[PDB]
């Protein structure tokens, strides 16, 4: 419902499917405020998996119902509208990185696993741009640091596309993308919306290590949760919804008793 060409303020999910035998994230562009916040989700939080009715960690939750039972999960632990999203391969992600000349990012770290990804400010192409992006052992952080370096990631793709150019050679990327992002909606976006790629900030979803029938589920903390939600829906045009502070906190009850903190 988000009117994109009267550049109202919109949200989108982006999402990195592994077809080959994942990574679920946020963004708010709201250019009213010249600003865009990313918002990782943890694949083991636990939620209402909308659809399925029962509560399960996110990540199963495109598993179960694809990219439909997703969005709306999504919607639900946010409260706020999806009103698009995008799913890409590890092909097409690859394929990106490629397709916009690579991307500068800063190697904290400085793993190498059959691919190696050197240490401090270098360029990354479509090879070393999946390692760099799914890497969750070389890295003392596990999950929060994995998560900042895909935000990263996708932070410079995302400033890389919209710093004026392409767009139609990057289409190569088409045969292993699906969105409800037509082409219009893309070029209202790169006239329109460059402003709300001024600031990119970020958003971190505050929770509790849990586990339940033995397998580790984290337990979102109620009050952190509404103040993100509250925060997000606001990047939205949004007001506050009071109501879902009291949702937030019935749910964390009925889950505490399996905190392990």
């Amino acid at each position: 419902t988000a009117n994109i060409d009267a550049q109202e303020p919109f949200s989108v999910l982006l999402m990195g499917i592994d077809t080959g035998d994942d990574t679920t994230m946020v963004v708010t562009i709201n250019p009213k405020e010249n600003k865009s916040t990313m918002i990782s989700l943890d694949r083991d939080i636990l939620t209402d998996i909308v659809g399925n009715d029962t509560q399960d960690k996110l990540n199963h939750a495109y598993a179960f119902g694809g990219a439909e039972m997703a969005i709306n999960t999504v919607q639900e632990l946010l409260d706020i509208p999806i009103h698009h999203y995008v799913s890409i391969n590890m092909k097409g992600l690859k394929d990106l990185i490629d397709a916009v000349g690579g991307i500068e990012v800063d190697n904290t770290i400085g793993e190498f696993t059959g691919i190696t990804v050197p240490a401090g400010k270098i360029k990354l192409d479509g090879t070393t741009g999946l390692a760099y992006a799914r890497m969750r052992h070389e890295d003392p952080e596990g999950d929060v640091g994995r998560q900042r370096r895909q935000r990263e990631v996708v932070e410079k793709i995302v400033r890389k596309v919209m710093s004026f150019d392409y767009r139609k050679i990057l289409d190569a990327v088409e045969a292993n993308v699906k969105t409800d992002l037509t082409w219009d909606d893309m070029m209202d976006i790169q006239s329109k919306y460059l402003s709300a790629f001024k600031t990119i900030d970020s958003e971190q979803l505050q929770g509790y290590s849990a586990t339940i029938d033995d397998i580790y589920y984290q337990v979102l903390d109620p009050n952190s949760l509404y103040k993100t939600q509250t925060t997000l829906r606001k990047q939205l045009g949004l007001k506050e919804h009071a109501s879902e502070r009291e949702k937030d906190l019935a749910f964390y009850n009925q889950f505490s008793y399996a905190v392990t903190d």
